[PDB]
């Protein structure tokens, strides 16, 4: 592979289908989309926008937080896990946070949560999502051991935030997370920028990553899944929002992010690498939505498996490799 | 049965679809949905969001008025019939009302109308509409004998004004209508009231009966079908509206309502009972719509037979029983 | 005088001033306004749009209903006397409402309450002004023969609707009252409307008044001051509104109506009569507002004083003579 | 024929189905669209609204210019070739424009083109298109005698405007063009104007055709494919919007022009002739939208072959004659 | 004189007052305004954003084409003469248009006028105003010989736009005007245009002036009165706005333009010269608002005398010199 | 004294004026009003919304940091300095920050910065503003000891933010600064927040202080002064919005907040303790706004000496006394 994964794992298990021989992308999704339908549970009205990491544990090699919309439209998160890393086995009852510290108790009462991202760093899982205080968006942090048990900390940010994605190891002796200032309703507006913390209580030394770019993207933009470490620097699928006369189309792309000050970019693909197309991905609760959360990366290969929420409906799969996806990052470079 | 109908009326041939096994919901669509599609008139851009009764007629044993948009795109009322209240005959040409009193002859001039609601009441069949007066919508009524000849009345209140639906019989001597104050656009906004007449002209003792709620129904909702008389109150289905970054879903639910005074809620289902999820529910004129303005009730089983506009485009049914219903109204009650 | 006065009153106590030389205008102001400050009370924000009427009592010759803001900026009513017409003693503290049947002591809260409209009617002073039902806008109805005790009825209408003015008597059998179907925030349209009711608690036969026409009052219109009987039909002021691109501006006029149905429409002045000018008029709570909802007319000589709301902050007075208004509204007529 | 074709050309190897013996229509579909799917390009997002003329080359006997949004969502112009005006080859780069005189080298900076339309005028084909002057909206125009080769003039008027569709000859001496003023947005307005220029450079004596009228076309209107030219005058295709609560609807439909001063309304049809109903026009990146940019008229047969975008995502077919049409209009008219 | 003024005229009786020693300003303003007062004629409204030019006449040395809002609130232009610049006999009655050439009879019926520019070229005196076709905001254009007979040519563009402003001779032997690309109501952008004509009817060769740029012009910018040439090029004063929470605040400065080429900016004020500060200029119909529609230039000593609007109530006047405005213009220059 | 002043300052020579014997207030304005007229400086705009202490220098007793808007409309802090608190020497020039760290050299660009407010903590003079980062709003922070030189430090938190204050002293060993989630324009909402640092450079532990509650405050609030420590807890005035149809009225008042957790309100006003209603307060650039940043406090006698901006133009002092708003905000509580 032309391009070193760092500090990955080895996942020979992978979820992974090979690239049809008439497609000219640099993304291909998986043949039986969606993998998680809209109904699997009793209670559930839609499955998406999900995080999924490799996991060792009594019901398979994978296991994930997963955002659950019941027939209240309520928002929750609900732990899974699987085998295979595509038939999945999720909890039907919500995730009901324990506070880490017993300071935490009065401020952290449960309003909703959404759109969780999951990355194992050191000794532990950390999950951040959309997390409500006093019903206003901002990015809650918790963490687990098992799936089975979740501590959460302090909401690292005031409202109005969301996408907040936490690099997977401390960078200069500093945890350091993506975020995305927004606003009580339906933001149209979106800046990626990372805050850093030593001790992910206290957050600062906030730095601007980039904005709205292209026309897909020209609405707001947001991280998706996990930074990968790369060779040539963290590479980071993210979603970039184009504004119709009829609403919002999600798609999403790669840029590559300087190594040791993740705000600076080095590239920035100027073209979605996947946008809603099929029948899942522009028919549903929100038309025309794909939204990446999580991806699985085998170091040994450089295969990827990513997960993306379609038309805020079902989760689906997509694959690509390291090496692709750089590859054709560099080559239609934007700014 | 449980609950008991009260002031209902026998029909053994009530069109219905017994519950399949695989369902865990407490409303099951028709099997061969949509029941009347977009093209049944020869001048039909769409036919939804319809009213139907019992009847017993020269062309069948149901009865409706349904809400017909021609090619372009005016908006009317046809009278339609049914032997197996499934199959329509629907008349090709708009109701002409005639006034039923002279003094209504300078005022009342036919602008548009949709989404009937009708009734029995004591000695006819009683019509309510979203009727344009001066182009600004309110609430028409009319009655008839026949579902031949139509009696136009006084517009019940003033604009703006929609979603106005009797009750099936007086209350304490007085007329009760829901209505829901609404605006001069793709309304905001909405709470549902009550209002009484002595005489179905004058309107008067306006109550409030609820307004949004649940994420559900967060942006407005409003009545649905006639009310249904139980020995827990009024059975009320209604819809409710979730605004999206692209729109508007419509999905629609149930209440319980005080039986002498129905603007208090004994019971409102904290969830949707169905929502915008099949493909004519989901594409269409209207994306994301299930809308319901009318219901059957079989007294003697308390089978219960459900007609909805789906996607503003054509018009569905949908089955459940009374006991169904009111047993989880009541056991997943918000407020 | 050519246009005579109907069941009007003999009032040579009118406040008053002659019409200056130099004056050009149909209606000239009163020369030392305001005549009621924004801080008379000590709890008061402002004092506007307000409502008189002759009543002899201890503490005078007029007496009336003042719209007063406090401090809170909480909207209210608050009685009060003056024996010119000019000097207002006017009560420290709100009229608390009583019900003036059971039937109403659950739905008639007290919210807030402004631009009240006062007359008497056959054998009492009728009181309506926008009163907040679950803080929504409608018209509250009350009645009083001492203006010391205020007897609430049922709000005559559903919301959102402000503007509701009787006429001074019945007109066929039937009390009839002005109002204007607005919304939920600074209503952005609307138009003139009569409702019709036999005994002042059940409402109908609506018909249309008239909306925005010439430039003035191109966004929205509504009535203003009790409807004055003439030999012309009924005599009535109302305000307009022009959208500039830093707000509104209220100026009013005066239309004809038909003696015996109202909405239809004799005359209506092309041009306002009365427009913010003055410092007090455009500098305030509310910049650019003029904002009649008083006037006392002298049937024995034309004479007519125009109570009127300034800047949202004070009321203040003006004057002209029933001739001098006819004459200019019938030669400067729009449709 | 009942009605003739001026100046046409003949056409018997014009794309061609007969209409269905159940359709009810004055329009029929193609019975395989759509014709150009998104992904004909390796490059192109989506295809749609695209230009066609009768021309004789190595590659077919047709020719056009075709909107192509590329994977950044980009808008460009591509010149294609087709033998049966069915199957198309689409260059697979933009047109590159060389400028027609040196004076406008300095201000035909490229930035973004899209809607074309184009027709043969005396000696060589006329392009116009929605092109970019400053990121601002405009009516670029070019012509070109190969298809090969473009060369771009003085953009037609200032911003901000769009469907400039140009009258296949001059009209009492000067060139007619179609334009509709918009705004820098989603345009939420909109009336059809022509403007008369002697050279194709200047223009002016600007006339106003019409505006939103029926309920289909209530938000806006604008030109679609290039003006027919007929016995009882031109025959012009237009699209037309209506507002939904989930954004636009665009349908289109007919109207016929006085000969000589074609900004004046002979017949406009009330009714919409084609509007989104089938999946490939309701679903994809702008729902519901059917936008007709080109047809082709056989003078032999009075046979017409309509191409228009679908859902902002394709290319489709539809069939109809110019005497089927011209009777329905003059049947159906309006105003 | 450091920088000298072209093709100017001999303008000894100029109006004119000397800078006081406080003035720190590069503009000072007439110490008795407004000249012309909200309330000059017997009908109006609001008298302001007024043309002037120097004209011998039995009624002065200058004559003009004023703005006067009725008590309609209409929109309309009335003829004006002054012996000193200062006093001015406006005619009570509005410009009634005579066409140039028949042609146009039809086309320019009388809506409304607003905000007119006069200059001389030539032969004769060229008046342009934003005039309204269909009720849509466009440039209207007509000559006078005398200021008594105004003769309409045809409207220069198609709707949307405002600030159509001749420069005073032809260059390149073509007419040019500034204008502004506008929306159908407050419109919230704005940048300069040019375009140009070889005989005043036909009009293209569109070229960008210039944008919003400094934040006291952040929101749109406008031309202000006829360019003025010297030796620098030509020195254009604009409008330009900013928008607060509470609306716009108009204020003007100036800029100078390629004497070839006028859309090519030279030198550009980032300060604003004169903006709302006064009581007559914060306070009136439109709150901050000083917005300059016609400057006298004195050639012989660089003296220059601003007619502007004020709060669009009244018109005001304020002095600098040539020298000060073109050194404080290239020694404070943006871009 | 019933409320004595914890960690205060001796100010004998505190700013002051008794209260007028006809006040009915609890806060009266100064008899002399502005202070600071919107051109002290040469090149001012305006000057309002500014910081003040009690500091011994060469220039005075009194210094502080003053929010300039220049003549380009830019905004600014200038360094000003003061004998009696009353006349203020106003640096001419900006201040222009040193970073106290290097590592901040390329995030701390200068945009624009506004509404300072200064405490002393400790050992040096903290300064807070409305700082942008990328042209974004955010809390900037820096600290000086002599208002001569300014040391920058990291904005404390990511875009979009306004209204940060510090607490004077660390509460539970933490710093604590008040500050208030904004959006990218004109905010139509806000509640209070604070913030907690260990070492003023990252913040979390974020607590919610309270939103919109009264109808003066009906549509957002925020942090003004620097809290004053009182035997009662934490005396805070702070700002709140009122919207009318014209746009925003800015009043102010006070609440109580806990000693120890400073997010909970003990106490808060239900009444505005003042509001715009003066000249200067009424017009000028932003129309009624009374906005406070500064109180000095003489710990000795209880007097209160508060600067406001007015009208976004000037400054203005206004007097009170502990006591005197610790008891009307005791006695006058919400909730």
């Amino acid at each position: 592979m032309k391009t070193q994964i760092i500090n990955g794992v080895s996942l020979p298990n992978i979820p992974w289908q090979d690239k049809p021989a008439d497609c000219k992308d640099v993304i291909w999704r998986y043949d039986a989309n969606p993998i998680i339908p809209r109904d699997q549970l009793p209670t559930s009205n839609s499955i998406f926008n999900s995080a999924v990491v490799p996991y060792e544990s009594e019901k398979g090699k994978f296991a994930g937080v997963f955002r659950v919309d019941d027939k209240c439209r309520n928002m929750e998160l609900h732990a899974g896990f699987s085998k295979d890393g595509i038939h999945w086995d999720i909890n039907p009852d919500r995730i009901v946070f324990e506070q880490a510290e017993k300071s935490t108790e009065e401020v952290n009462q449960w309003g909703y949560g959404y759109d969780p991202r999951v990355c194992f760093i050191e000794d532990r899982f950390w999950v951040t999502w959309c997390n409500a205080y006093g019903w206003k968006p901002t990015i809650g942090v918790a963490y687990t051991f098992d799936f089975k048990t979740f501590y959460q900390c302090e909401n690292a940010f005031l409202p109005f935030n969301r996408n907040g994605v936490l690099f997977p190891r401390k960078i200069n002796g500093k945890y350091v997370m993506f975020s995305r200032p927004s606003d009580s309703g339906h933001t149209p507006f979106g800046d990626m920028f990372i805050s850093q913390s030593p001790d992910m209580k206290y957050w600062g030394e906030h730095r601007h990553v980039m904005g709205p770019l292209r026309a897909w993207e020209s609405k707001k933009i947001g991280a998706g899944p996990i930074p990968i470490e790369t060779s040539e620097g963290w590479l980071c699928f993210y979603h970039g929002v184009l504004e119709s006369c009829n609403g919002f189309v999600y798609s999403f792309s790669a840029c590559i992010l300087d190594k040791d000050e993740p705000w600076k970019v080095k590239y920035r693909c100027a073209e979605y690498l996947l946008s809603p197309q099929k029948i899942y991905e522009c028919v549903g609760d929100v038309q025309n939505v794909t939204f990446p959360c999580a991806t699985l990366v085998d170091a040994d290969t450089g295969r990827i498996a990513i997960y993306y929420g379609c038309a805020d409906t079902c989760v689906s799969m997509a694959f690509t490799t390291v090496d692709d996806v750089v590859d054709y990052v560099k080559s239609h470079s934007s700014v």
